[PDB]
């Protein structure tokens, strides 16, 4: 990626990787929503919005003349297409089973490209140590399963399973993941609200993303108020945390998690 000050990130996974290594993205795709879903690692205003991650402004990119472009494999524009604009590397979110393991490999791979190996090791130690330190904040609330969700629309909820970013974190804290059903490669799946009523005694967190109008509509339905875990006083609305990120998204989760049930 030769010039570190001229790198364009076309997805929020690799943005997080750059950020953790100290790089300021020359460009970033969809900075507006990044505010609503990722929120953490805020973006310095200098950053140039290159458009939607799905349909980036190819004209702009060409004028920009990036030194290198990073993206998330299997998502967004075709790698063949892109490489026609400037050099770049696609990064994997997961191997389909462990996203955090992959994140650590992606962070290292990123560093290597930029010769920021030291900065990578410092972050990783900071990271592993921080996860370990918070462990005792969840020793009291024993084996009660936890359910991670987020509302997509009044009729659908996303649940995060065993192969989601948060799973490894749960494993290290001993929090059983209430969702053992199916999940896409990214670790999640959309379900109908009713499907959630099946969860009697469990803790439920729902990441917000500037969708309060949507939440109210949901909390307005008799089904929701009828929800057992709701009536049990186990439902919580927590701050947005990106579900398809890396180490900064995991550390952001531990924060929200800590505040929510620590």
């Amino acid at each position: 990626g030769i010039d570190p000050n001229r790198i364009v990130a076309l997805e929020w996974l690799p943005v997080e990787l750059l950020l953790a290594l100290g790089i300021v993205p020359y460009g970033v795709a969809d900075t507006i929503n990044y505010r609503l879903w990722v929120s953490e690692p805020p973006l310095p205003d200098s950053v140039i919005d290159v458009g939607l991650r799905t349909e980036p402004n190819l004209e702009l990119l060409t004028e920009m003349k990036p030194s290198f472009m990073v993206w998330s494999a299997g998502y967004g524009p075709s790698p063949e297409m892109l490489a026609r604009i400037a050099p770049g590397r696609g990064f994997n979110f997961s191997d389909g089973k462990q996203p955090l393991a992959m994140a650590r490999k992606s962070l290292t791979e990123m560093a290597d490209l930029l010769n920021l190996q030291s900065a990578a090791e410092t972050h990783l130690a900071q990271y592993e140590d921080f996860i370990r330190s918070m462990k005792p904040r969840f020793v009291k609330r024993g084996a009660r399963p936890l359910l991670l969700t987020t509302l997509i629309d009044p009729r659908h909820m996303l649940v995060f399973g065993p192969n989601s970013l948060f799973q490894e974190i749960l494993d290290e804290y001993g929090i059983p993941n209430a969702w053992q059903g199916e999940t896409n490669f990214w670790g999640s799946t959309a379900v109908s609200i009713d499907r959630l009523a099946a969860y009697k005694d469990v803790d439920v967190l729902c990441f917000d993303h500037d969708n309060s109008k949507d939440m109210d509509a949901l909390m307005a339905t008799p089904l929701w108020q009828a929800m057992p875990f709701v009536r049990a006083g186990r439902f919580q609305r927590v701050p947005a945390v990106w579900f398809y990120g890396a180490t900064l998204s995991a550390m952001h989760f531990v924060r929200v998690l800590d505040n929510a049930i620590g």
